[PDB]
């Protein structure tokens, strides 16, 4: 309705970063990972594998204590602040960090809030998933933060109900995103991501292999890392978007669409990458 | 002897349901797994990945507390009820769910019967297997009733020896399945699959590759994604029976039968059910 | 210098049972494996997955408490019998099993010995290995004893120092097989099967991709495994050892043979077996 | 500036060793990993998978307790020393092992330089990464001691900051390869080996997709596995170091530079191993 253009291939391939020979992880910055609770572990290792396959050079997972045993045989490659997620409820961070996201598999409390707006107090770019969604507003700070709801959240946001919002998509998306002065990721067939300056793009990847748990976790360590070795925060986030549902795309191309389990996204993405370079 | 039809490839081709662009998590449900104790914890891994894989939306594992840890590597899209099956002893389910399944990987106890009375006040369909398959009888309710036995736990439903039962599969699978009103899975070579209406079919796939521990949690979880997106449950249960033995004989055309193990038949059914698509 | 004929691929080609289609997993037996201790816990998954691969139809797994949620995440399809290795030195066992091995993993001591006794008055093939073998002699009892020693424990087992057994290994191996009673396994480049009636055999499979620690945990498995599913044990032994060796030849053909772990033998085995049927 | 040379394809094919038929694992030593802390676990399971990938005999880990679980599911062949760190911080090793190496996730401590002390009266090479990095002195000993610093951590123990040694990487890799009598592998794109000696050689392989963090762990364990299967110390570290970056390359073949995660540069050793033979 109102022309939303799509966030093409040539898009991608024009802003997809290079990875230079004399370069090494701090080039590629850290992020932090603020997510997994004892009843919801899996969205710290989906979000986790999504950011280190996405490029950055360093992920500290900040999760629950019980949780760090559950990730560590399959992305030894994190490191970990115990409780982390529990501890920025109480105080600013005092480490510098490149990008942050917070919420997959939090649950939707206070203490998550009080941690979002300890964390916001950062000069870095933020993103806000799952149990960190919530009705509220934002403080005037340097770096984007990113909103990334499926409809339910985004009523749980806005008080639009997901039948009303379903029709008009990118016009709620767009008009949140102006008023919050957030990026809104508004998940489903063509997402929409909006940006709080007004611009907006469509996203034309993906098919229902994504329409299972976890996928939306995976993509917020996909935006995270994405966020770290992106120049300009809205390629990253754009990227992310793209390249997690072409790995839906592609694995729909010889495996049943019901079949598809969000991790392996991360295990499809560095040949899709490839393709795009 | 009773000329039982054969569930074929042309019939699972015409039933297997599309997963449309415009459809999210929540169009495909969200299904229950009542599995996994102490000393039988694999099945919960098992049936669990076999679930994720057939195509419901979400999956919430009600498994004994320390088995949790055990699935979340391998399987980290599923969230859990902690001691779920426990619980269901002693209340009925408050959340709603697509379909529900129980007793892979629990004991043969009186406590398990009671979380089965209390599952089948939810109006959705239920599959009893191995720990919760005993002699008993069934509550009138909406939903299917799917138990799942093996001739050795069929023997312990109905007093029918095994040596008597596999003379005649279909005749005894066909009067249980009406007497007691629930579908029966009557396991084996040329399974029987029993609807309490009378319909009856054998499925006309697998092989002795499947003749080792686990393989039965894999299809209990089987089933119970495939109830989940399909719309006619019956559709769902020979087709999950019928993909399920197929997985086993494409192992077979460059592995040995001897050397196939349960959780592989989930890494398979991939590929194999793009192949009726 | 006995002339001791090799084991050869038409060998094993006439003696690999079939898995027929009227089957089931008690067709191919429960084997049980004591195995694995706190600081050598690793054994325990090796000989798990080498007897699950190789055709047999249960596994229950004697381990220490704290090494069951280790092995579960990559061999669900085991159940465990709860620090069993430690509960079989008390008494005899009370259920049957088509096949025990004890050793892998276990410490040297009496109380290994003593289960060693216990597990000895069950009417089945029995292996030894590792902390399990020791120097002493063995009841008459109907199953096979099968001993898998390296020169090293070959040496613990009977005094001869290893630098004069490798000089002689198929006399000492038959002598050995002999004056105990036992088959005795002689690992190594041309591993000797001597059987205590006085048939010998050498293997002429394998290479130094398996000079690493494992392979011989990896090994044991296979044997169990074998053990159930082939009529004749001596076959069983003979065609395990073959198969162990073929695997490596297998890998060596596209891998470093400095490159290769335990585990991966029984990933190569499906493909390597189905090459001999 | 020197006209360092570079460590050549040739070289290492003239180097690499073989792995005999008539060879077990006593043949090719065992190693110690003195690696792995309570909130930098993965270190241990990178450099546990480095060194078993790359020729040693056996593996014996000393990580912190808790970090044991961690590692088995995933490398199940390898053995422990519990707490081994921390106690070798006590008192001379009793054991013998044929390399040792320490560092890889221990902080920065002075009772991680007291487990350093005690191991250098060990004869055998020593490797010291990571945590065990300190500004220091050596004492006089047979085996080799090598120094595997990325240029904040020769900062840390130089005072040459970053920005300087970056300009003149040989020179000044040599001059403290020569002052303090290690081998300093001074790492990033055309990594510096230089031997106390005054030999000194670039790598020329590798790419910025092992710009992320966990690789350099990998490398140190296969430096540790190279040092136990070749009879020259220097021919490990430098085909260490040279393979270790011709993984990365292999990858970027056919995946983005931007997606390898440390744990696959193992995975990729198998075959580009097989390459150099
Ligand atoms: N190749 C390199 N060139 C320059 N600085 C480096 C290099 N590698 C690591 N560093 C520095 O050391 C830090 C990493 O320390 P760590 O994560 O403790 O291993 C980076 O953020 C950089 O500041
Ligand atoms: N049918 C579909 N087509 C395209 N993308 C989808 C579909 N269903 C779900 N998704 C995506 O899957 C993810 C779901 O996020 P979440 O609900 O947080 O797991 C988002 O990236 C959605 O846009
Ligand atoms: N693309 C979508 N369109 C409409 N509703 C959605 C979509 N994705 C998620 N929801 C709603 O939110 C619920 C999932 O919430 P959660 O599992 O907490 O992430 C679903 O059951 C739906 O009711
Ligand atoms: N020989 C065989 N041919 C076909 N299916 C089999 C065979 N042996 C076992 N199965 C199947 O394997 C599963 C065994 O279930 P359970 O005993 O619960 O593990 C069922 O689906 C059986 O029908
Ligand atoms: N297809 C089958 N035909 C006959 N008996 C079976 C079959 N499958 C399982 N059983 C019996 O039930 C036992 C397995 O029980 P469980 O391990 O408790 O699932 C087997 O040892 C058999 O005695
Ligand atoms: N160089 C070699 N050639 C053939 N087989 C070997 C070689 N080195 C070790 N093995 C085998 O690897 C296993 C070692 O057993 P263990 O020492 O118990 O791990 C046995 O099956 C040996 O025969
Ligand atoms: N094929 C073989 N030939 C000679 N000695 C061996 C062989 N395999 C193992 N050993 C000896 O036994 C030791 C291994 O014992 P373990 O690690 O306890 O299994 C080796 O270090 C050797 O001294
Ligand atoms: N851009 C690059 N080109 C080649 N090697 C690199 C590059 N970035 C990092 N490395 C290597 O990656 C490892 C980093 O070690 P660490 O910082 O200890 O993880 C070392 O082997 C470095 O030489
Ligand atoms: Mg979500
Ligand atoms: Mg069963
Ligand atoms: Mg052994
Ligand atoms: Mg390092």
């Amino acid at each position: 309705a109102m022309n939303v253009p799509f966030w093409t291939e040539e898009h991608v391939r024009a802003t997809l970063p290079e990875r230079d020979a004399e370069s090494h992880k701090g080039t590629y910055g850290t992020a932090l990972l603020l997510a997994g609770s004892d009843d919801m572990p899996g969205a710290a290792l989906l979000a986790g594998l999504g950011a280190m396959r996405s490029g950055l050079g360093k992920l500290v997972i900040g999760t629950s204590e019980n949780v760090i045993p559950l990730i560590v045989p399959v992305l030894p490659e994190a490191t970990y602040w115990r409780d982390g997620w529990k501890k920025a409820a109480d105080a600013q961070l005092e480490e510098t960090y490149r990008a942050i996201a917070i919420g997959p598999g939090l649950p939707q409390t206070e203490s998550v809030q009080q941690a979002v707006d300890h964390v916001l107090t950062a000069d870095c770019p933020v993103i806000l998933d799952a149990g960190a969604l919530a009705k509220r507003t934002y403080p005037k700070r340097e770096g984007p933060v990113i909103l990334t709801p499926h409809p339910g959240e985004f009523f749980r946001m806005t008080g639009v109900p997901v039948n009303e919002l379903q029709k008009k998509r990118a016009e709620y998306a767009k008009e949140w995103a102006a008023q919050l002065q957030t990026v809104i990721v508004l998940k489903g067939n063509q997402t929409v991501i909006a940006f709080p300056d007004g611009d907006c793009w469509l996203n034309p990847t993906g098919n229902g292999a994504l329409a299972k748990g976890g996928t939306g976790d995976t993509l917020t360590g996909m935006i995270l890392g994405m966020l770290c070795c992106h120049e300009d925060p809205k390629h990253a986030v754009l990227n992310a978007v793209y390249l997690h549902g072409a790995c839906a795309e592609l694995w729909t191309d010889e495996h049943s669409a019901h079949t598809l389990l969000a991790h392996e996204l991360s295990d499809i993405l560095p040949r899709v990458w490839k393709r795009f370079e």
